[PDB]
């Protein structure tokens, strides 16, 4: 059995427990919610952006929230490219809108719904040396098993809309908002998830198991000057398909497939197929292989899986032509992108496809030994090692032409474009393109092996339990060997279970971004001229744009302490503990100058703090108080969260500027955090079970800490004299920013789950669902954004309604 001391702080979570909480877009991260010792983006939830689907984005003791470490099926789902980007906030170009673009897809390669899941495993404090490549937590999802027992198997499907959705929109944008021009303003709206799984035995010692879960959203989107109504579309599929046979050895063997495409579909706005869309997500095979020995256990596991980031537009060239101007008008362009009284422009087409991947094969092997007396104490010893070959790529796919200059040549010569037979960028009788932009088939390419090892060795005295363990691991990305000491001890005071003590210090290492080395080439682009329509291309010319390149780097890492306590109160489990974490050698941006030519490149000056003190209180088993009976458990936590000004590994350091901030001139490097820093909060869930009725009742109630917003002045303080602030350092001359915070009040969240079963044919159900989320439809201010000349305060979703219709077997 696992130790005392690392239980303490992971959270389990069984599909039956999930089945209990309201959800909205199930999704992993979304279970977080009831951990004390994680935090949202401040955008992740917002009343804007129903409709869609991605996972939101999550933070332990205030890491980096693409320093996690997700799991399925204990193998890596984690993007190791570009999972930060932007910051984790929305573009309102998504990444692939413009040509010279690394594509995003976040921290997670396979967006799992929450279906599909068995348990979730969620590491945040006293982590063990079998994990690794995370700074923040750890969070394995395990699909679900086949049974041998009987034929199960289960047709859902679940719906949401805007009708049933109560929105919250500021004014100021409401205008905007309801127009439906903006992408991530969606008014209107549509959810579908359907789900049908397929258990099936085939021996007494062998079954498969299929699944497959696919959610998808309509958006419908405006564009003004196009005049057209287009619908954006969010899809998430998951096929799974898993096999087990046990050996007439007693060993058995394992065998996973999956396939999980997410697509994102997309307008350039006001653009003539405009379209594009973001393909995201890809495929895994395992092959796994336990044996039962005399001495303890070996699980060897082989897997490969290609995961691949890729932006396709409608078309593969883009123009911008000229719909009328003084002294002309086209017969030619029907549409406008623009609306000028005097003069539009017409915009068609895009640029082309192009993408990341990586592909990867992996061999890992873990042992567990049988325990062992020696010296007088119990040796739970673990250990395994494992090694990853991978290559990423990026490529564009085909040559891709941009109109450079425009001619319109009126008056005197006004209809004389004479046009070659094939020219894209030429309309016989009206305007032509005098230079021209190629975006060039492209391709640059990665190939690594990192390699790992760990070694734990859980002791006990009885009484005592003290865990030394270390992960070793080198990435020879940036070819740095990593040792992480992790260390976790627990006492119990009077024999009991009554009053246990326990803490630990440990360190975990980050895997890879290496974003910088995909962007290499990035936005080469040839650019030629001609001086009529009838002339040849002349004189090509590189230019490369911004250059991005390596550098020689410190693998980030975060420091842990923490202490802690569990007591028995009645019947009724009090655990309260706090926990550290230096975040260190984070990653962040460098300009600097080779040859001459400048370089944006990655250093290693961030830094992170966390600090959470958490409660937690549980009954030891439900009341049966009479006719129905409940359950309950209630979580809290009091939280300080502290950053430099370098927010993620592209944002560059602007630590050394002067800004005013709450009443004193101070650096902007020692200012509050902005994001995953609400200073407290507390909530209770109570699942509730009528078996009369067969009526499942379950609420989540939850207490926090308000939001505080920020606006910024647009114009810079200039300081010798011009604020009473600049005296803090009456030597100081220049310019600094003034922060202008306005602190909105504590809110009550309340979510309700109903669901009633329903026999149908003996052995068969029919199950109905209902989440209602935002119960009391309450407002809350989450995000705040602009500079004080126009502040924008965005919204946490009002009532929402999902329904939920199942059939088991
Ligand atoms: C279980 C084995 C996987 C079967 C899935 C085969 C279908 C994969 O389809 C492919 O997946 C990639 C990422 O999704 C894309 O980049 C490819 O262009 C696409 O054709
Ligand atoms: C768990 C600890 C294992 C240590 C292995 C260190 C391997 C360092 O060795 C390097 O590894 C590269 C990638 O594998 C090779 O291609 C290089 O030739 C070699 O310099
Ligand atoms: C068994 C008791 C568990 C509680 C451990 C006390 C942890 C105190 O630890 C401290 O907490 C301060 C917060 O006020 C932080 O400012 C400091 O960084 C930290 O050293
Ligand atoms: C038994 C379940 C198998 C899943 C079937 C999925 C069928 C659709 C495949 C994608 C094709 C696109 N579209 C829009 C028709 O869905
Ligand atoms: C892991 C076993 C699942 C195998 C399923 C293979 C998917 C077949 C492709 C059908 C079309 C899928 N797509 C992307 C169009 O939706």
């Amino acid at each position: 059995s696992t130790p005392t001391s690392q239980s303490m702080g992971m959270q389990i979570i069984n599909a039956e427990q999930i089945k209990k909480m309201p959800t909205g877009n199930g999704s992993v991260t979304e279970l977080l919610k009831n951990n004390p010792n994680v935090q949202f983006s401040n955008t992740a939830s917002s009343s804007n952006i129903p409709g869609e689907l991605a996972p939101e984005n999550v933070s332990f003791h205030g890491e980096k929230f693409y320093n996690n470490n997700f799991m399925v099926d204990g193998l890596s789902n984690n993007n190791n490219i570009n999972p930060g980007a932007n910051n984790g906030e929305l573009n309102q170009q998504p990444d692939g809108y413009s040509p010279a673009d690394l594509p995003a897809g976040g921290p997670q390669s396979f967006w799992i719904n929450s279906e599909l899941i068995e348990s979730l495993e969620v590491f945040d404090s006293n982590i063990s040396a079998k994990y690794g490549d995370f700074t923040g937590g750890v969070v394995d999802a395990k699909t679900m098993d086949p049974k041998l027992d009987k034929s199960s198997g289960k047709i859902s499907y679940r719906t949401t809309r805007d009708s049933w959705t109560k929105y919250h929109i500021s004014e100021v944008i409401s205008e905007e908002f309801y127009s439906g021009t903006n992408l991530y303003y969606q008014p209107k709206f549509k959810k579908h998830f359907y789900s049908a799984t397929f258990n099936q035995p085939l021996s007494d010692k062998a079954g498969f198991i299929f699944a497959y879960n696919r959610q998808q959203s309509d958006i419908p989107y405006y564009h003004e000057y196009l005049q057209q109504w287009d619908d954006q579309e969010r899809i998430n599929e998951t096929y799974l398909l898993k096999g087990t046979y046990l050996t007439d050895s007693g060993d058995i063997i394992r065998m996973t497939g999956m396939y999980s495409p997410h697509e994102s579909k997309f307008y350039k706005k006001d653009v003539k197929n405009g379209g594009f869309t973001n393909s995201g997500g890809g495929y895994r095979f395992n092959m796994e292989w336990e044996h039962n020995a005399s001495w303890g256990k070996m699980t060897s596991l082989a897997g490969y899986q290609y995961t691949e980031d890729k932006t396709e537009h409608e078309a593969d060239s883009y123009q911008t032509w000229r719909r009328f101007s003084s002294g002309f008008v086209s017969n030619v362009i029907d549409w406008s992108s623009s609306g000028g009284a005097n003069g539009q422009n017409s915009n068609i087409g895009g640029y082309g496809s192009f993408a990341t991947n990586t592909s990867s094969f992996s061999l890992k092997q873990d042992y567990e030994l049988n325990p062992v007396s020696w010296y007088g104490i119990n040796h739970q010893i673990d250990f395994g090692w494992e090694t990853d070959f991978y290559t990423s790529r990026y490529r564009r796919f085909s040559d891709v032409y941009t109109g450079g200059v425009l001619v319109v040549p009126t008056g005197a010569s006004a209809g004389s474009v004479v046009c070659q037979s094939g020219d894209e960028l030429c309309i016989p009788g009206e305007q032509y393109s005098r230079t021209r932009i190629l975006y060039p088939e492209r391709n640059v390419q990665v190939s690594n092996v990192n390699y790992a090892a760990y070694l734990q060795n859980s002791m006990s005295y009885g009484r005592l339990e003290v865990t030394p363990g270390v992960r070793v691991s080198y990435d020879d990305f940036l070819e740095n060997l990593n040792i992480a000491p992790r260390f976790s001890a627990s006492y119990d005071v009077f024999g009991d279970r009554s009053t246990r003590l326990f803490g630990g210090a440990n360190r975990y290492y980050a895997g890879n971004i290496l974003a910088y080395k995909m962007r290499q080439g990035i936005g080469s682009n040839i650019q030629e001229s001609r001086i009529s329509p009838t002339a040849p291309w002349t004189t090509p010319t590189l230019r490369t744009g911004t250059n991005y390149n390596v550098s020689d780097l410190n693998t980030p890492y975060s420091d842990e302490l923490s202490l802690g306590l569990s007591q028995r109160v009645m019947s009724t489990v009090w655990t309260a503990k706090w926990v550290n974490r230096q975040g260190k050698e984070q990653f962040g941006r460098e300009t600097t100058t080779i040859d001459g030519q400048s370089y944006r490149v990655m250093n290693n000056k961030g830094h992170t703090e966390g600090n959470t003190f958490s409660l937690e209180v549980e009954p030891i088993s439900p009341h049966r108080f009479s006719f129905a009976e409940v359950n309950w458990k209630l979580g809290a936590s009091v939280t300080k969260n502290k950053s430099n000004s370098i927010y993620y590994y592209d944002s560059a350091n602007q630590d050394e500027q002067r800004v005013i901030f709450d009443d004193k001139l101070m650096y902007r490097g020692d200012i509050d955090a902005m994001n995953f820093n609400t200073p407290w909060r507390a909530f209770l869930n109570v699942n509730t079970y009528f078996p009369a009725v067969r009526l499942s009742w379950d609420q989540r109630v939850g207490y926090t800490a308000g939001y505080k917003g920020y606006t910024t002045s647009s114009i810079q303080v200039q300081c010798p004299g011009g604020s009473s602030a600049c005296n803090g350092d009456p030597s100081f001359v220049g310019g600094a920013t003034e922060y202008f915070p306005t602190q909105y009040d504590d809110f009550i969240s309340y979510d309700w789950r109903f669901s009633y079963s329903q026999p149908v044919y003996k052995t068969q159900t029919l199950d109905i669902t209902l989440d209602v989320l935002n119960v009391l439809d309450n407002v809350v201010e989450t995000n705040q954004t602009g500079t004080s000349n126009k502040p924008i305060v965005i919204y946490k979703p009002g009532r929402q309604f999902w329904l939920g219709v199942a059939y088991t077997w």
